[PDB]
């Protein structure tokens, strides 16, 4: 149908916008701490601690399959990155501190993204 196409164009354009959002958030992680999944070879107990691992490469795979239906779903995954790190790692660590800085800096990006998603519809 023509409606299904129109819907698919909306999703494509959301995906375009979320790709730019993802790039902007990942720039706030210049150390690449959140770039890839925590290695279960190197942290073998990880899934005992963290039930829903997340990282920027995993988000990008979902994004490129157009697997984010709305900004809320995308934000859920970004918050997992931060929140997982802040639980597994102690406050005095470079990992925790990187997550705080990513959260703080990402907030600004996500605030305007929400306005754009509502604005463009």
């Amino acid at each position: 149908s023509m409606e299904q196409v129109a819907m698919e164009l909306r999703l494509t354009e959301l995906t375009r916008l979320l790709r730019s959002v993802l790039d902007q958030l990942q720039d706030k992680d210049p150390a690449r701490i959140f770039a890839q999944p925590v290695s279960l070879k190197e942290v073998p107990d990880y899934l005992d601690h963290i039930k829903h691992p997340m990282d920027f490469a995993t988000m990008r795979k979902r994004l490129e399959a157009q697997g984010y239906k709305n900004l809320h779903e995308f934000e859920e995954d970004f918050d997992l990155i931060i929140d997982n790190c802040m639980k597994y790692n102690a406050r005095d660590t470079v990992f925790y501190r990187a997550a705080v800085r990513l959260r703080d800096q990402g907030g600004v990006v996500l605030r305007q993204a929400r306005r754009e998603v509502d604005s463009i519809g």
